[PDB]
């Protein structure tokens, strides 16, 4: 019965993917961003210039105040609000209703996006990173405890404005090709994984693999970019610059700030390399790789001029808090968050990015010795 959930995600490019939800009795409809990089369910609950509607606790007979404040600071953006519970449903999801924690957002800074069409965020990660503390049950834990929905979900994020699917409770085999390859969830807080090897155009970066995971590596649908630790970011940008030295880009383009444009349909895709991330496998000394095309880490944007030039932002940025496999990385792939078996699955998506001579891939098995040493302690 997963077909009812296919194509239940929408979004604008760089602005996240949302699913339609209802809160309260009678049901109030809100668009909620799906974020595997946090664990708080939160909705606008007060007027905001960029909100087109919001949760009105005053109108829900099933609302219950928790008499406790809450605030969440992200890498970029933050909000504060009042905690409570209410009944929640997913119209294009399973046919159930859960009593869930809801943070009613009353103040926010650089969080809501101008003309974005979503009004809240659904944090799909584990209680350990919930605010104010791990005793606030995240939505998906409530869904699993209160219903018969199996303890996993999968995300198929499709590129450019954007759409996709969130399959709640299972795997839809018509959304991917090939085999699913699984990597262990190292720890149930973020969706933390271990990267064991990195290659650019087939060339190993040849760094101590601990650097790739310093201080952690996570899968985060709520972060747009691929974010790399400083040492890894410098090696990759050095390598991507060299592969595309045919052409010249402002140094502010490599910092994510400036666009680059080309006369429409002449984007020189061939001079940007592919990036291969190797992930810890399920059996001893075994890994698999995902290959990222340049169509994934060059994000399309709007021409500042009156031209029809294709314009792009560099969507690899530097991090001081570990590797983040963001939406840019997930777009090629069908991604299974198998919480019940503590693993994450990757396969080539049915809506996969298309190059003329290259293709995004999920390939295994690979042999990788000493994968355990790649985890950071
Ligand atoms: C704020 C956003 C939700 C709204 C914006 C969605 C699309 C906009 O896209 C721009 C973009 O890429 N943004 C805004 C990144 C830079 C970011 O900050 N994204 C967030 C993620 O939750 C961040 N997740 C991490 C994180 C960082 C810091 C704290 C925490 C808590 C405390 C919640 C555990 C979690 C794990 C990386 C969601």
């Amino acid at each position: 019965s997963f077909v009812e959930m296919v194509d239940n995600l929408r979004g604008k490019s760089g602005q996240g993917y949302y699913v339609e939800m209802t809160v309260g009795s009678p049901p109030q409809t809100l668009n909620i961003l799906v974020d595997t990089g946090s664990s708080n369910f939160a909705v606008g609950a007060a007027p905001h210039p960029f909100l087109h509607r919001y949760y009105q606790r005053q109108l829900s007979s099933t609302y219950r105040d928790l008499r406790k404040g809450v605030y969440v600071p992200y890498t970029q953006g933050k909000w504060e609000g009042e905690l409570g519970t209410d009944l929640v449903s997913i119209p294009h999801g399973p046919n159930v209703t859960v009593r869930a924690n809801i943070a009613a957002i009353t103040e926010s800074d650089k969080f809501f996006i101008n003309g974005s069409n979503w009004e809240g965020i659904l944090g799909l990660a584990y209680a350990e990173i919930a605010r104010p503390d791990d005793s606030l049950e995240p939505f998906f834990d409530s869904l699993v405890k209160q219903t018969h929905v199996p303890n996993l979900f999968s995300l198929q994020l499709c590129g450019a404005s954007v759409g996709g699917s969130m399959i709640i409770g299972g795997i839809d085999h018509s959304l991917y090709t090939g085999s699913l390859w699984y990597t262990p969830i190292r720890r149930e807080w973020y969706y933390e994984v271990i990267i064991v090897r990195v290659e650019i155009n087939g060339q190993d970066l040849k760094m101590d693999c601990k650097e790739y995971n310093y201080d952690k590596s996570i899968v985060d649908s709520g972060t747009t970019n691929l974010r790399l630790p400083k040492k890894v970011f410098e090696a990759a940008v050095k390598s991507i610059k060299a592969a595309s030295s045919t052409e010249k880009f402002p140094d502010g383009f490599w910092l994510g700030e400036q666009l680059v444009c080309w006369q429409a349909g002449t984007t020189p895709w061939n001079i940007f390399p592919v990036i291969s991330l190797y992930l810890m496998g399920e059996v001893t000394n075994q890994s698999f790789r995902i290959t990222i095309l340049p169509q994934q880490y060059l994000r399309p944007v709007e021409d500042v001029a009156t031209s029809q030039d294709d314009c792009y932002k560099f969507a690899i940025s530097q991090s001081s808090t570990g590797t983040v496999m963001g939406a840019v990385i997930m777009e090629g792939f069908y991604v299974v968050f198998d919480r019940a078996r503590k693993r994450i699955g990757f396969a080539v998506s049915a809506c996969h990015v298309h190059d003329e001579f290259r293709t995004a891939a999920v390939e295994g098995p690979f042999v990788t010795l000493d994968m355990e040493d790649c985890g950071y302690n």
